[PDB]
């Protein structure tokens, strides 16, 4: 065994709570997809890539959640008044591997609305993507020791967090350096985004440490709840904020659909 | 066990009836989605978000119903002339957790067609959303006692209903204060909407009390029927009324597609 | 047991035929959906709702058929050279409950192309919908006696048929009263539609009586065949006729896309 | 048993090959669907129905293949180094019944680009559809004797082939009579289409005779391969040719999107 | 047995890793689909077919991955602390047969943006397609010997690689001959594409040889990882590069949406 989810038994209540969270996640992401498609038409072409990137992230994350959700119900059966493992195992590594695609998308959509262009765009994009792959690959290896070797967990943890800090650094640099060039009064909004990011992105490394400070079924419940809030904050709500920033700037630049959409 | 659905056995007739209601719910929500997409083009951009919000709700609700309906058939087997539970359990908590996303959407689409703007929009939105999360979270906890502790059910019930009343109060304030500014003769229509809301939204707390006044398989049938009607009324039919209000006001404001759509 | 489907065993040929019919139904409805979407652009806005209503009916009916089809293969297994029931039951009540949504849609799309407007539209709509819910609810109750009490079947049958007759009466009134105002030479076409309706809608009450005049597996084969033809006629082919009528009248009213679509 | 697929056992290689063919078929048809949607916009409205008809056929055929593919894996299990039948049966009749809808669509899209209009269109359409229903229904009955009575197979074979010949005759008449009126140099292209048709459509009656000249698991492999090629040829590649002919004639008629699409 | 996947048992970690890779692949392909649809509108009509070809490839490859991923979890069960085969077998042949459709699409989208036209287009298309079918069919036969006869593997390998070399030769000819006529400074970009192709396309023949140099569960892990990277590189990232080249050349040709999309 590799994940502590597979070590425990669950009460009907615990088991059903986790099923409730995973099922809700799936539908929020597919629903947000339809919304991004319908309002994409009010964004000026120069910023429409930012909205297209949200559609990518919604579909990708939605499909992973849908897998986790099926796996949860398939791995366990109710037998003698508790849910117990049965012939399949449950892991979180699905998420980790999926971040290899979605974290780039989240970061690129911020650079686009910050109005970076050309060399500066492509350069920052490259550094952010490699830092992120760095963070994710070392995280994935780490979480392979959550049952066996908590020492190893924390070691790879620390390396992973190195890359995190670099990435957060670059992002904040660019934000605070470019906030002033922002149109339509979105300098205020972009700052709220950066906060949202800091909160939501932090929940993930907390979830990564639950094995270390809560190795039991209540820990398991907590980790699944943290992942759920972090996904809805870091992907859906952040996507709504990026899109709203893009429509505001579109209108300021005199794109009429945007201007109409706002009155 | 946490829900009374899991306590009973069911006649083929009862069991099949409930599967018929759940199956129909799924398809009404996905069907209404196609309609909202096709007629969105007759709504002026200033109101198109209201229609997009219906698309979110139809997809989210549709996918939950689809889960409930699969779980129902999976949790039970026909064995000695009745349907009996088998190795999985059935709960309604799927709905509860999903309301955390859909009730905001329903409330925001009413504000948009009431023509609130700016500070007043954002302020009312915030208070309505927190009231709603309040109502939902305390309801979810409550319904965890429906088998064990009916006292606790009613206590958390009462708190939940507090938040309800605040929310209904704010909504009615805004409606009756802004009915006069409504274009295209939609002051009449908006009043019908507010009624629809009052009826449909009330079915939910009735369904929540069935354990208290009908703890048996006929109760279970009733609760599933109440949920079905309340979902079709509170989401699909209310969505059709909001969209019709939006087309009426679009045309009054001189949006041509809207004017054509009406003749 | 409520339905005679669940009383019999089936030869591989009978069993496979029924699976062939159900599977085909599913794909005809989803296919027709894409067609209605593509040609909706040639309908003038005044009539586009008629085409949108066909999309609703295609998705809703398609998803019911898809359920029936999975249930069929899940309820039975091949055991000693025949298909026999196993641990789940099969019913038709899925269809009945779904008519509560689709029959309104079918009736509304006829009124729209008949060019009814305002009070007359909303009034006729209301009477037709209540008649239809009347017919469907009493039919659903009826078919709960198909195994036990054929007397009761015929009694509720007769009530259901009352509502039918009212509904057919109103429809024909409106058709024959408004045929003359029809544009683009669609007075001829609308009459064909009314015939199609009469044939296709009648198959349903015949299928409802098979228990009474053929209580065996060949009856069961017949009922499934009748439902298949009646669904393709009453929904898909009638949809194609309504849309063709709408494009003809669009062109007559001088909508260019319609005129182009016809040359 | 009705089909010889259900009579044999299969090597892993045979069994896997057939699963490979069925799975690929499904995706080619759903992929071609997206292509027909995206390029439909370069076809003039007078010919856009021809492209819409391809979308119908892609969805319908894709969903049947998807069923066959699931049935294949469900009907057999690997047991003592071979795949053997288990509690479900496998048939081809799914395809037969589906031709009742798709063969009309294929034939109507050819008449549209041949530029037939009005009476001549509706008349030819009617004769071709009834011939085709004739061919398909007699084929279906035929193939019910593939295990029992090869005499009966060939008798119904012969009748089926009667209707074939009529249908091929009418089609060739129309093609060779109308080739000269065709725009944009598509007289060459339309002749290629007619050849493609002759080849692809012939594979079907060959597949129908395999029981007679190869009653074994290698026959079964051959029949599935013949069906796969014939489906890709008769639906996807023919669809791409009809669409290309329609864009060429659109441009010749001075539809600008078509002219742009070609340069 | 035909594939070495079916010969081994797997640790939870090995087994889970492979399920993580397969699951991610599915969602990247369906996600990239939505992106290609949204940005297709910024490509001039003359090049829009190149983008439509990416949509085909994303759906086709997505659906294959989705099958492989279900088969993997269905073929194995966790039993005595390892994953072991159970009653179904696992193969890679699904991919091979799917290349018969996707490799043509990949090659055709490169010719379109290289600006080949008419005779030269249709001629090169034909040679490249037959070369590719040659490479694929001989590969498929080869991989039927991976368990039994590694000699035969390498023989058919060698023939397959013949066709590879021809195909790479033609592609490079055309690229380096037409790089100079490329608009918008895409001569640089097209060269990067050709490199991408060389790397990504080569992984496949390496994966084909793993049986020869790593016949064990770690080899199996390697092959699945190689296929995952090769699919993301050869289809998704290459598609993003083709579409970017198409937007650049569209803008240079004075298509306004393209010019807007770039500023
Ligand atoms: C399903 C949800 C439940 C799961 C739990 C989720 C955790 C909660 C996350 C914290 C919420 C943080 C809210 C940040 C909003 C910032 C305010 C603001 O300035 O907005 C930005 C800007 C405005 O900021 P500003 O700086 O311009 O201020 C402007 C104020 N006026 C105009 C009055 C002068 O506007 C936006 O629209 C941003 C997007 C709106 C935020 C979306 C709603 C958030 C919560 C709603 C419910 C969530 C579920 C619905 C999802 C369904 C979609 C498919
Ligand atoms: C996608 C699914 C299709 C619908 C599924 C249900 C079938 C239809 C149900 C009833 C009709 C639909 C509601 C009307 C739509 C909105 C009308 C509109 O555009 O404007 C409002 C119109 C306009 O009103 P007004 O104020 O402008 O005045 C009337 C209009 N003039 C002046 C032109 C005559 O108002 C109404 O018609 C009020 C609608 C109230 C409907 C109440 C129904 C609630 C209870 C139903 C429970 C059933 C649920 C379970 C079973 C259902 C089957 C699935
Ligand atoms: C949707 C996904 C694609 C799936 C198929 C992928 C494989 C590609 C092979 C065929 C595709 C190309 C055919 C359509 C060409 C577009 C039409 C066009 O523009 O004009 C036609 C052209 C036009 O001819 P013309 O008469 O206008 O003159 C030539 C045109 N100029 C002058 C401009 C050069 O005609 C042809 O090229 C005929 C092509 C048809 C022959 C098809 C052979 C295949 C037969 C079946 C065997 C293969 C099936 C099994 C393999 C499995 C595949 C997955
Ligand atoms: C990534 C998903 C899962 C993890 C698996 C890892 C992927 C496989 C590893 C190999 C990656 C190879 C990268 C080569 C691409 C770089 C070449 C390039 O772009 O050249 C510059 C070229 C242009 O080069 P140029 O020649 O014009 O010069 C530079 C241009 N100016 C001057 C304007 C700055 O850019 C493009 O072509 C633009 C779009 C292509 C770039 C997109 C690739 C993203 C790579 C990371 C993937 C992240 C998410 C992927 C999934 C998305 C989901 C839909
Ligand atoms: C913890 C609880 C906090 C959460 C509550 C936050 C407030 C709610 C949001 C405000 C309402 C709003 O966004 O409406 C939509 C606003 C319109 O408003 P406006 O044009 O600014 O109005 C001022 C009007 N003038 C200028 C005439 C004065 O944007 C738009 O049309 C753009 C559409 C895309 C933006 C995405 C919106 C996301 C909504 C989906 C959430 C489920
Ligand atoms: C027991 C329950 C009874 C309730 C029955 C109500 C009947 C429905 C009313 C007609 C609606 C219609 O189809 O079209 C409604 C309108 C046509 O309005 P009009 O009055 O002709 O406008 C002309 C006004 N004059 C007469 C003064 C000149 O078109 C539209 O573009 C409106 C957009 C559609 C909004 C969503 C409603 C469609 C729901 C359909 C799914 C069931
Ligand atoms: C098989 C799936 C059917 C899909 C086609 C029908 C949908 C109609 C949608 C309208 C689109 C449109 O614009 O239609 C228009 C087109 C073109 O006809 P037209 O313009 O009148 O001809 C020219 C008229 N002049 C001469 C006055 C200019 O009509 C069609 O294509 C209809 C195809 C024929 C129908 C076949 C009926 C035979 C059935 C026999 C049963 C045994
Ligand atoms: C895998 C194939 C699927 C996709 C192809 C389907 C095309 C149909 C839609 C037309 C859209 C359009 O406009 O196509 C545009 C382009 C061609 O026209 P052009 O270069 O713009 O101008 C023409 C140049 N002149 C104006 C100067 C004369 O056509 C193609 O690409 C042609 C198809 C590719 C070659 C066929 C493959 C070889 C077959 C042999 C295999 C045994
Ligand atoms: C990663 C998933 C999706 C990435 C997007 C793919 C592009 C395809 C569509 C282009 C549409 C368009 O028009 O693109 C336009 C913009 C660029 O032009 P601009 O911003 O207007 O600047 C205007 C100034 N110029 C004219 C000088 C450029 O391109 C992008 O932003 C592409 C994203 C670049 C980041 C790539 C990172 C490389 C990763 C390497 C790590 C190993
Ligand atoms: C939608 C997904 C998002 C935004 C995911 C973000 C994930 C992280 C920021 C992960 C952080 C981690 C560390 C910094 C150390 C521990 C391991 C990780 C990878 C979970
Ligand atoms: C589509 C979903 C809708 C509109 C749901 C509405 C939900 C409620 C009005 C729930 C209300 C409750 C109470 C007021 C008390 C008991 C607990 C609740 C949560 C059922
Ligand atoms: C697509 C569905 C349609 C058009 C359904 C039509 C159904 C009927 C007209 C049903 C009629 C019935 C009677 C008149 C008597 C017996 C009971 C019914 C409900 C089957
Ligand atoms: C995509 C489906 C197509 C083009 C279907 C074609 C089917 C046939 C031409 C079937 C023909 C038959 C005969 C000529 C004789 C034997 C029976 C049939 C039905 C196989
Ligand atoms: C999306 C899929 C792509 C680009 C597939 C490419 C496949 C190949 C280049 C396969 C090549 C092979 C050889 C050159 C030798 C061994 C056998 C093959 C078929 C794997
Ligand atoms: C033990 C017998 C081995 C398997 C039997 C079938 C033989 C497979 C070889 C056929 C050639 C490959 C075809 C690949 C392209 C697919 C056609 C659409
Ligand atoms: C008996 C054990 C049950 C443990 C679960 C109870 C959790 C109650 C919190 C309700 C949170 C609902 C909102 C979900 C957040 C997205
Ligand atoms: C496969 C990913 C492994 C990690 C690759 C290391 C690069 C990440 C750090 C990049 C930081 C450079 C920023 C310099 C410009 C501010
Ligand atoms: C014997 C079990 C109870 C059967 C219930 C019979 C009443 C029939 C209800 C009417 C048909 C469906 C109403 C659907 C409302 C959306
Ligand atoms: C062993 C007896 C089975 C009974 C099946 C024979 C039916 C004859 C074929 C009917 C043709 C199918 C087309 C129907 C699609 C609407
Ligand atoms: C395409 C993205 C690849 C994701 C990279 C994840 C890191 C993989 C390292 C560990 C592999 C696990 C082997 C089995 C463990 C016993
Ligand atoms: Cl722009
Ligand atoms: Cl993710
Ligand atoms: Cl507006
Ligand atoms: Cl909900
Ligand atoms: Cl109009
Ligand atoms: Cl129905
Ligand atoms: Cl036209
Ligand atoms: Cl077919
Ligand atoms: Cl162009
Ligand atoms: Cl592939």
């Amino acid at each position: 065994m590799k994940n502590i989810e597979s070590l425990f038994d669950y009460s009907a209540g615990q088991f059903e709570f986790i099923d409730h969270l995973l099922t809700m996640g799936v539908g929020v992401h597919f629903a947000a997809l339809i919304f991004f498609l319908v309002v994409s038409q009010f964004v000026a072409p120069k910023y429409r890539i930012a909205t297209a990137l949200s559609c990518i992230v919604m579909v990708s994350a939605g499909l992973i959640l849908n897998s986790q959700a099926v796996m949860w119900t398939d791995a366990y059966a109710y037998v003698d008044g508790s849910y117990q493992l049965q012939d399949l195992t449950f892991s979180n590594g699905y998420r980790y591997v999926n971040w290899m695609a979605t974290i780039p998308c989240l970061l690129l959509q911020l650079l686009i609305v910050l109005n970076l262009k050309g060399k500066e765009l492509f350069s920052t994009a490259t550094w952010l993507i490699l830092a992120a792959w760095g963070m994710i690959i070392t995280g994935y290896v780490g979480q392979l020791y959550e049952v066996d070797d908590i020492a190893q967990l924390m070691i790879w943890g620390a390396v992973s967090t190195a890359f995190f800090v670099v990435m957060n650094w670059i992002v904040g640099t660019k934000i605070f350096k470019n906030r002033a060039t922002m149109l339509g009064g979105t300098d205020s909004t972009i700052t709220k985004v950066f906060w949202l990011m800091m909160f939501a992105w932090t929940l993930y490394p907390i979830a990564y440490l639950v094995p270390a400070f809560m190795n039991n079924a209540d820990g398991v419940v907590l980790r699944q709840l943290l992942f759920t809030i972090a996904d809805i904050s870091s992907k859906v709500i952040y996507g709504l904020m990026i899109t709203y920033i893009a429509i505001q700037q579109s209108a300021a630049a005199g794109y009429v659909p945007a201007q109409q959409a706002l009155g």
